[PDB]
């Protein structure tokens, strides 16, 4: 059973009980109901929650669900609404399915079944259709580098090319690039920022993990991808020493030249926390490996020079 | 009025099958041709014979039960899921809920059903299906441009990754025959590894050698551009290309130059053999990002050499 955030908007406050019963008897999901009698404050719980779904009432007083949707603007994402409507005016939901609801439901004609297969549908088009956009941009980025490399040896424009449209595809707070000195000591070679973490180039912070441990974890691919320091059971130093740089989240993926490690690709979120997702981080990986071919291209260009 | 959408129903009451193709007649914006059957051996063979743009397949039938009927569809490789809409009595809902864990699309319910409803039924089931085909594909070239990659980052023999290439695209893309295509420093040319099925002769061991088109016509090769012949009987080539291209009984053919540096190396050729055909922007962007891979592959192969 995992977790949905539904908003219900409709002025009956009695249809709202009854809708909010439906949806308990689904046993595949635990849903958090939220609950507006008012279009506008319908339009408002929307842009603060950002719920997984919505059940909106076509009459309200202050909106028709027409208008409601117009006033709607929501990345590339879409709407996950399911009008409802009376009996007989099924014209106006075949113009709302138009305007960008997901489904309609005909109010007189509502079971707990019917409710959940519309929730269900609603839900997983919305998620597939914001799936497809991930896959399509996540795309670019790695052509985007793959060209760079193919386009010259310079590791300074492909790491800084690669450390800009990670952020950028990831709307991240902070992308940069670490690199182990040979006493297993660190520093930060490229960035990119957004002002909301208090910044760590040219203010180095000596950790003791890695000069002791050199990181055969890291050597091996370990990756860590912490969503919250405070929630994930972390050690009372760690969590302390990231709140002082105001990393709230924490996704990094280790860089790998020959069979040494040669330094780190690490992604922050400073204001809120943020679960990674399985796509953002196989495109980590990949990104790191292509990184890798650079290294590699590079110290081949090194050692052919000297010859 | 045009015919724009094949819908199969598979209902063993002719009186509401007849029912539901009216109820598509009050969808102006599509126009329905209705193929129709009483039993689940003959919906079979119309679903394998001509290929519905949907189904709508009642749950009961004679000979099959509808999640029987179901698991013997099997759908073409590049259109691998099943646009089937189960129509269901009320209180039978568990049933058609267990039908789209096993592919169905949607469901309606046998008393409720609306033209407005069932159009937009048919439309969801459509768009839904087109929709899991894009992501699927995204998928696939995404795992096929990951795994050069790594192979790369390998430093695995080019003749392997070459071969990789080659095997996987044509998969991938449901081609005749792929290759690659070598130059001499002649300007001439042989194919140096192969990919072919059933309907296309393969070319590998009796390669011609091609006069100096490099020079003056294979101009936009070395300049990146690429040949997308639809059918070459329709694409305006001249007699020599055209007469050539039928020794080998291409029909189709998408070709992508291969870069080593910023020369005109090879060759990237995909054929069809048995009938024109359209290339889409996914399969050529798929093709130039492997194209640019191997020119990555050979620039490491090449900086190994004077090392
Ligand atoms: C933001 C700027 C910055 C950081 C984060 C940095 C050090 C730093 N310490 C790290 C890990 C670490 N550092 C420590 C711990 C310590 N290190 C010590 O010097 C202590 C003796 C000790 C506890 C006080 C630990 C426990 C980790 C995590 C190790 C793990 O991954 O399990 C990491 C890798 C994981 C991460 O990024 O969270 C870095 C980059 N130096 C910097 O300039
Ligand atoms: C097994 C397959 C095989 C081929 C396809 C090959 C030759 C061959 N000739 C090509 C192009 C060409 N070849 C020719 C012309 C000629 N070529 C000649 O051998 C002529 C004597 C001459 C006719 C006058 C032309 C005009 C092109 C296309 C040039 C362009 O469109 O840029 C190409 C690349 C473009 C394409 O195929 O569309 C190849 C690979 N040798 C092979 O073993
Ligand atoms: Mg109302
Ligand atoms: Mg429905
Ligand atoms: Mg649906
Ligand atoms: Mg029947």
């Amino acid at each position: 059973q995992t977790s949905r955030v539904l908003l219900i908007i409709d002025d009956s406050p009695e249809d709202r009980e009854l809708y909010r019963r439906y949806l308990l008897r689904d046993r595949d999901h635990s849903y958090t109901v939220l609950e507006a009698g008012l279009g506008r404050r319908g339009l408002e719980l929307w842009q603060q929650h950002h719920p997984d779904a919505v059940l909106l009432d076509y009459r309200l007083p202050d909106l028709d669900g027409l208008e409601f949707l117009a006033k709607l603007q929501p990345q590339q994402p879409y709407l996950p609404v399911i009008m409802i409507t009376g009996q007989g005016n099924e014209a106006i939901a075949v113009q709302a399915m138009k305007a960008g609801a997901q489904d309609y439901l005909v109010k007189e004609q509502i079971t707990p079944e019917e409710l959940h297969l519309a929730v269900n549908g609603a839900i997983e088009t919305v998620h597939l259709r914001t799936q497809l956009h991930q896959r399509i941009e996540r795309e670019r980025v790695v052509s985007q580098i793959t060209q760079k490399i193919h386009q010259t040896l310079d590791l300074e424009e492909i790491l800084q090319t690669t450390v800009t449209e990670v952020r950028q595809f990831l709307q991240a707070d902070r992308v940069f690039v670490y690199r182990f000195q040979p006493d297993f000591s660190g520093i930060v070679v490229l960035e990119s920022v957004g002002d909301n973490c208090v910044p760590v180039i040219d203010a180095q912070v000596e950790d003791q993990y890695f000069v002791e441990t050199r990181g055969e974890d890291y050597r091996q691919g370990r990756i860590q991808a912490v969503a919250d320091i405070y929630t994930a059971g972390l050690t009372e130093c760690h969590v302390n020493l990231l709140a002082q740089f105001h990393i709230r989240a924490n996704l990094v993926v280790p860089i790998l030249h020959a069979d040494a490690l040669w330094g780190l690709l690490v992604v922050n979120q400073c204001s809120a926390p943020r679960q990674w997702q399985p796509l953002e981080i196989d495109l980590l990986k990949e990104l790191a490996t292509q990184l890798g071919i650079a290294l590699q291209q590079a110290e081949l260009y090194q050692q052919a020079l000297e010859h």
